[PDB]
């Protein structure tokens, strides 16, 4: 139920389904680990885990802890 | 404890790890490095032992004991 307040944290909700844009996730995770040394790991992880609910709607059934931790 | 002389040489300690610039590293080994002769051999050294913080930052976990002694 807290997706309502989660969407107010700079998040976008589509069709009442948690949507994970690819570029935002890649840019956010690129600031923590080296891209060159982990690109194959990232692509292998996403290829075997990604799921799309539409032709263009692609999301990951994963939620971080920082974006949901209360301040 | 060698920070007294390391700082005088213009080097900086990053994450308690000595930093050696790549450009000045290649300056001394210009005669000892050749693309046609030593490039393939030096690649196995570079990829195996040299580690970088990111794409831009470069450092080596080694120092020249003979090159730091005052003549």
């Amino acid at each position: 139920p807290l997706m309502t307040d989660l969407s107010k944290k700079g998040y976008i909700l589509y069709d009442n389904v948690v949507t994970l844009p690819l570029t935002t996730f890649q840019q956010k995770i690129s600031k923590y680990f080296n891209s060159r040394l982990f690109g194959h790991d990232i692509e292998s992880f996403i290829n075997r885990h990604k799921k799309f609910a539409n032709v263009s709607d692609e999301y990951l059934q994963y939620i971080f802890i920082e974006d949901i931790s209360s301040p």
